[PDB]
């Protein structure tokens, strides 16, 4: 009946007296818009049906009609922003808001979708959803005592519009529509549903993408404990926008990073730190450079837990970003760490994995090392051993490293290279 109308077609009985044509070429459309090879969309905006579709969503007394024009503009708001503004544009927002409390629980499940798509394309559109009134009707609808009694989908569809209400940045969403989604979120961290907990995880991921103000406003709910249990889970969809969230929070304060080690994340990081998938042992090394860019007492923790071995791994050998994030890591302990935890360091064997990436074509990386090895002689000058610290450098083949770093492009790395020759090497 239905399948494969032409766009002509659609718009003819769209365009027609007939309130069931109107259905029926309304449910053609969603199907068109529906299949996977390249919907015409462009041609269904062209056309002009998308307010012809958005006064549909307002016909009470047809619900059947209301729930295909839902369906049909969802598919053209997942597409490009501009085909997302093109809903917007045809007054799609509110009438979209007006139906979650629909009694059809299709309806309403399908606004929910909309607003999530609407919601996610950035963060004016965002925000103008939550200036329409989004929040408090969504959230209505996970107001029930037990979330096991909400349909698998429906719960997914909703966290997933609620996650996308936390997304974007420039500006990150308003303070007051976080500290009112933020206690369903804490909720919905704890539902036992995968896709829940990660797109909840993926929430909370970009609460903590901010200052410390914004990292504050999620820790104060007490969620950092149950971020450390889903860091431990063995979906994969899960641990990724999990350590996500660790990895931001630990680029708070001091203290902030205390409640992350207090709740045992250190524990999960052997097995991060030597994940398979390369993300994940990048994203937790990431987060190990933030730690130890913390407090001495922070430092001696990573020691305590056994990590310094497992960062002497990821140095050694790893995807070249996750090495260079390593080497960040040992800049920041050996700048902040006592000259113990720095002694600690090298009889771990930090010395020729350190020279062996001073023969990366990465200038960076290679500032960050130099600056590594000035602190660690420091250490050294403390205990009167800068010879022992030369030799072992000088074994594994690291003076020829620096050495070669004399006639090279950079400043830095030629002051600093020439440095460390004429202070420590004859
Ligand atoms: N002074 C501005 C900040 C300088 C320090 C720092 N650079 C951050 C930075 C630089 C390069 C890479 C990352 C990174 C990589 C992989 C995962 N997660 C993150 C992070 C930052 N916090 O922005
Ligand atoms: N005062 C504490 C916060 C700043 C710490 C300070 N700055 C550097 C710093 C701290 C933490 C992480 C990074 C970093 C940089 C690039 C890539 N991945 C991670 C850099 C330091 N040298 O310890």
């Amino acid at each position: 009946g239905t399948v494969n109308w032409s766009v002509e077609d659609i718009v003819k009985g769209i365009n027609s007296n007939n309130l069931e044509s109107q259905l029926q070429a309304t449910q053609a459309a969603r199907k068109l818009l529906s299949r996977e090879k390249q919907p015409p969309i462009d041609n269904i905006i062209r056309a002009g049906l998308i307010p012809k579709f958005v006064s549909f969503l307002g016909k009470t007394d047809c619900s059947p009609i209301q729930f295909e024009s839902a369906w049909a503009l969802t598919n053209i708001a997942s597409g490009t922003s501009e085909q997302t503004k093109a809903v917007v544009d045809g007054g799609a927002i509110p009438a979209f808001i007006s139906l979650l409390a629909s009694p059809h629980a299709h309806i309403s499940e399908q606004a929910v979708w909309a607003l999530g798509n609407i919601a996610g394309d950035g963060s004016a559109f965002r925000d103008l959803v939550i200036k329409h009134g989004a929040i408090d009707p969504l959230l209505a609808l996970l107001a029930v005592p037990d979330l096991s009694t909400l349909a698998c989908g429906y719960l997914r569809n909703l966290t997933w519009t609620l996650s996308n209400l936390c997304r974007n940045k420039n500006p990150a969403p308003p303070l007051d529509a976080v500290e009112q989604i933020l206690p369903t979120l804490v909720r919905l961290l704890h539902h036992n549903d995968p896709e829940v907990l990660a797109d909840s995880c993926w929430a909370i991921s970009y609460l903590t993408d901010g200052p410390n103000e914004r990292i504050e406003m999620v820790v104060k709910k007490g969620v950092v404990p149950q971020l450390v249990k889903l860091l431990g889970a063995t979906e994969l969809p899960i641990v990724t926008p999990a350590l996500r969230a660790i990895g931001n929070i630990v680029t708070g304060t001091d203290e902030q990073t205390q409640k992350v080690i207090d709740a045992g994340a250190l524990a999960v990081f052997p097995s991060l730190l030597t994940n398979p998938k390369t993300n994940i042992q990048k994203e937790a090394t990431w987060t190990m450079s933030n730690i130890t860019a913390g407090r001495q007492d922070q430092i001696q923790q990573v020691v305590n837990h056994g990590l310094v071995p497992f960062l002497v791994g990821v140095l050694s050998k790893a995807d070249f970003k996750t090495q260079k994030e390593a080497a960040w890591a040992i800049t920041n302990y050996t700048s902040g760490g006592t000259v113990e935890q720095i002694v600690y360091l090298v009889h771990c064997g930090i010395i020729e994995p350190l020279m062996n990436l001073l023969s990366a074509k990465d200038t960076k990386i290679i500032q960050v090392i130099l600056d590594a090895i000035s602190n660690i002689f420091q250490a050294a000058e403390k205990l009167g051993e800068t010879e022992k610290l030369s030799i072992m450098i000088e074994e594994c083949g690291g003076l020829d490293k620096i050495e070669a770093l004399q006639r090279h492009e950079n400043e830095s790395v030629y002051k600093a290279s020439l440095n460390l020759i004429e202070k420590y090497f004859s």
